[PDB]
C-alpha cells in the first residue's frame, strides 16, 4: 500500500512529521528529523529576534501526555531562514517553518523574509495563531477580529500559499466563526488542528506543589489528553473548509491514532509528545503500523479513506 | 479528624457530591444519592418542560473517561421543585438543583419558581452556563455578553445567592474576562469548574464509525481527560474571585484527585464519570481514601490545606 501524500506540488513519502516545537529548535535537532523516516519536518515557532524562553522547570512528562510552558525558545527567524536556504536537504523531504511573531507587525516582518526562500527552495509556512505559554500574549485564534487582522496582513505581505496552526475549539459556534474567517483567505491552503490544550495545571500530591515554574504552574497539555479534541477539530474544519487541507496534530502514539486522524480528514499527521518521549525512531514505527492497518482493511492509498469517517 | 465543610450556611459531612447529570434524573436516582455517604447531591440540569434527550447511543464509556451527548433528558422543573419541597430529606444532607433553561426567558421563569422553596427548605441553585450537547445552542459561558445577560436577569428574578456551572477555559485572557463578568454579580456565591470538555470526537478504528449518534459523533468529554483542565480552572477562579467559593468537578476517581482539587481551592468536589462507572458506593471509598491521605500528611481538617497549592 502507498503512504504517499501529494500536496502543494510536493511528493511526501508518508503523512508523518514532527509537531512544531518538538525536535526542531537547533541545527542538530533538524538534522535528526531530516535523517528520520518522517515524510516532512517543521522548524520551531520562531520570533524576529532570538528568545531563551521561560524559567525552569518548564516541561514535565506525564503518564497520559505532557505539560509545557517553554515560552517560544528559538534562535530567531534569521537562523531558520538560513537553515531553509542553505542547510536543509530537500531531496530527503520538504520543509515547513513555523512563525510565531508576538504582534502582527513582527509576523509581517518575518514572512516577508521567507518569500524569496519559498520561491527558490519551496519552503512552506505555518503561521502559529495559538502560542499559549507567553505571559501577556493571549492566543490569537481565540479572538476572531485579531485572527482576521493577522490573516489579512500576512496574506498581503507573504502573497504565497501558507497554513495556520490553530488552538483547539470546544464549541460548535466557534468552529463556525473560525471557519468563516479562514474561508475569507484563499492563500490559507492548510489548517493544523490542534495546538496544546491551553493552560492546564498539574500538581504533585507528595509536595503539594505545581510541576512547572512559569505562570503559577499553568501549561499546555499534549498527548493522550488531546486525541478526541484533535479528531473533532480535524473533522469540523475538514467539513467546513472544503477549499483547504487539514493537518492533524494531537494524541498520536501509534498508526491507529494516525489512521483515525486521516479518517477524520487529515492530510499530514504531526507527532509532538510521543516524539519527545521516544525520539525520531518513532517515525519508522508509525509507517509500519499505518501500513499494517491499511493492508488489513484493503486500502491502497490514504485517499481511499481520508475524511470518510462514518456517522450513525 | 473531620471531612466537614461549612459553606452557604450549611454543615456538609464531607465535600463530595455527584456532578450534575449523573445519578440525579429520577426520584430513584435522588434517593440513592441521599442514602449514599455523599456530603451533598445535585439534581439533573432541568428545563421548563420535560425532555427525553438525544437518540441512542448517546453515552460511551472510554478507558480514559467518557463521551456523552445526552441532550438534557429531565423530568421538567416542576418535578425537581416538588422533590426539593416535599421528598428530599434535608436532615440527611443539603440539596442543590441545576437549572439549564435554553433561553434567558426560560431560565427566569424557572428560578422564580425556586424562590419560595429556597426560602422554605434552603434548596441551593446551580445555574448551568455550559450545556454543550443541545444542537443550535452555543455554550453561554463562551459568550461573555450573553453570560452577563443571564446573570443580570437571574440575579433580578431569583434575588438570592446562587452558583454557576462554567465551561472550561483554556486561555488566560478568558479567565480574566470570565472573572470580570462574574465579579460584577455579588449574588454569584460559587463557581463550579468545570463542565465537560465540549465537542470531542471518538472513532472506533474497527468499523471506522463514531461511537455516539448525535451531532455527527461530537460530545462532551469527562474523566481522566479533564483533570488538569479542571484543576487549572478551579485555581484560576479561586484566585480571581476571592469573594466567591469554587467547587471542583473533573477527573475525580480517588481521594488523591479530591485532595488535588481541594489544594487548588475547591470547597466541594463533584464526581461524574467515576460515579457513573462505580455507583454511589464510590462516596464511601472517596471518604476513606481522602482521610487516608490526610492521616499520612498529619492534617485533621480540610481547612489545613484547601487553596494552599504551592508555586515555584
Ligand atoms: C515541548 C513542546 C514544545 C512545543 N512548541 C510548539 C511550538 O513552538 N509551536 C507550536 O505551534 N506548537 C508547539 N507545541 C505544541 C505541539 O506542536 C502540539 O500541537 C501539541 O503538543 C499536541 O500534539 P501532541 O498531542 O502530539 O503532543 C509544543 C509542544 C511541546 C510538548
Ligand atoms: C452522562 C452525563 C451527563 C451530564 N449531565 C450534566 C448536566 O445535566 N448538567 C451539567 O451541568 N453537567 C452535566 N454533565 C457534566 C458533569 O457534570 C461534569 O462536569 C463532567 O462530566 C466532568 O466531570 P467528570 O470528569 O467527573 O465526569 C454530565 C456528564 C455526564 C457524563
Ligand atoms: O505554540 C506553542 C508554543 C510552545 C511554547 O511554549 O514555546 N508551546 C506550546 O504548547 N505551543
Ligand atoms: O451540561 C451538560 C449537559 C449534558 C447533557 O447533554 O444533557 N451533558 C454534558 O456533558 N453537560
Amino acid at each position: 500500500m502507498s503512504l504517499k501524500v501529494n500536496i502543494l506540488g510536493h511528493e511526501f513519502s508518508n503523512p508523518f512529521m514532527n509537531a512544531a516545537g518538538v525536535l526542531c529548535t537547533t541545527e542538530e535537532d533538524l538534522r535528526r528529523m531530516t535523517e528520520s523516516e518522517s515524510g516532512s519536518l517543521i522548524g520551531k515557532s520562531c520570533t524576529l529576534a532570538p528568545r531563551t524562553g521561560n524559567p525552569e522547570p518548564r516541561y514535565f512528562g506525564l503518564p497520559l501526555g505532557s505539560i509545557n510552558s517553554m515560552g517560544l525558545p528559538n534562535l530567531g527567524v534569521d537562523f531558520y531562514l538560513s537553515y531553509a536556504a542553505q542547510t536543509h536537504d530537500y531531496s530527503r523531504k520538504p520543509l515547513f517553518l513555523s512563525m510565531s511573531g508576538l504582534s502582527v507587525e513582527e509576523s509581517v516582518e518575518m514572512v516577508k523574509k521567507l518569500v524569496p526562500i519559498t520561491k527558490e527552495k519551496g519552503t512552506i509556512l505555518e503561521l502559529n495563531l495559538s502560542a499559549p505559554n507567553v505571559p501577556g500574549k493571549p492566543q490569537v485564534g481565540y479572538d476572531f477580529d485579531t485572527t482576521r487582522t493577522y490573516l489579512q496582513k500576512v496574506s498581503e505581505a507573504y502573497g504565497l500559499p501558507f497554513g495556520v496552526k490553530m488552538p483547539p475549539y470546544f464549541d460548535i459556534a466557534h468552529f463556525d466563526m473560525a471557519a468563516a474567517v479562514l474561508n475569507d483567505f484563499p492563500l490559507v491552503k492548510f489548517i493544523t488542528c490542534v495546538n496544546s490544550i491551553g493552560n492546564g495545571l498539574v500538581i504533585d500530591p507528595a509536595n503539594e506543589t505545581v510541576v512547572i515554574k512559569p505562570k503559577q504552574g499553568f501549561g499546555g497539555l499534549g498527548g493522550k489528553y488531546v486525541l478526541p479534541t484533535a479528531l473533532a477539530n480535524v473533522n469540523a474544519f475538514f467539513r467546513r473548509c472544503p477549499d483547504k487541507l487539514v493537518f492533524g496534530c494531537g494524541g498520536v502514539y501509534s498508526g491507529e491514532e494516525a489512521f483515525l486522524h486521516i479518517l477524520a480528514g487529515a492530510s499530514m499527521v504531526q507527532v509532538g509528545t510521543a516524539l519527545h518521549d521516544e525520539g525520531p525512531i518513532i517515525f519508522a514505527r508509525l509507517n509500519k503500523e499505518l501500513q499494517e492497518i491499511m493492508t488489513n482493511k484493503g486500502y491502497k492509498t490514504l485517499d481511499e479513506f481520508r475524511g470518510r469517517v462514518k456517522t450513525m
